[PDB]
């Protein structure tokens, strides 16, 4: 619901997807 | 539903999508 | 519903997209 | 909703789209 | 609806649409 | 030193920086 | 030295930089 | 020397630094 | 030396550098 | 020297430093 992230010299990706259907990446 | 995001030196993405329907990336 | 998003030198995307349909990227 | 961006020395972009129908990027 | 935006030494481009039809970028 | 660029639709940056010394972003 | 770049719908960066000494991101 | 980059939707970095010294990211 | 790069929905980052001395990401 | 990269829908990050050198990651 409410998600906490810290990054650093971050070259790829976060994903914090919350999902209740369907979807691709 | 309320996202807290800290980044530094981001080169990438950050997702933090929630989905109730479909998508695609 | 309320992001809240802190960023420092962001060199890429940050999507903080809520999808009730279908969209693509 | 009403989305709250603090964001310094950025260099890419921030998508905070909200969608209820379909896009394309 | 009503979105808070702050910035700061902006080079890119900030993206806060809500969308409800079909759009491109 | 000549440096050929040809963008479209550029909604972030370019940087092109051909450095010698030094500097922060 | 002469760099070609053709770019489309960018929505980050594109760093071409060509470095002699040092320098921080 | 010469670098022939071509692309599209690009969401994050790209990085074709070519070193002959320090540096960090 | 001349490095041909094609990319397309690039979330991540694409690191093509040739090194000669010292560096760290 | 001249490297060929395809990508498609890249998550994460391509790297093809050729070293001389010493470098960190």
């Amino acid at each position: 619901a409410n998600f906490l992230v810290h990054s650093s010299n971050n070259f790829g990706a976060i994903l914090s997807s919350t999902n209740v259907g369907s979807n691709t990446y």
